[PDB]
């Protein structure tokens, strides 16, 4: 029940750090 | 349905880590 | 659909891409 | 200790190693 | 093993990966 949103918000944040770690690599690739 | 959320999350993942995968590419040619 | 075979083909596409990055990443650092 | 809470482990360490990945390349672009 | 357990698996070995990406990193401060 609240696990699966645990698991849900999880991947949110995962979600969100590889966003991040792409824009830092596209600017040291551009 | 929060099995289809974490479904559409994992396919927005997948397309960040190709995004990054083309992207070192790049910086490895 | 079948929600979680969906699943389970995902994260098989994510742990290749992720080996593929692996791999980039060993060549950049030799 | 159900399914659920060990996938749900599993995923916090991936999110605390893309932390620590995206906080080393924080430093590499400067 | 069920079709959980498959994905525990699955998400344990791009865990693996992960790890195998954030050592070659750690070793330009470490």
């Amino acid at each position: 029940g609240n696990i699966l949103q645990k698991i849900e918000n999880i991947l949110k944040k995962i979600e969100n750090i590889l966003w991040k770690i792409e824009n830092i690599l596209q600017k040291i690739e551009g």
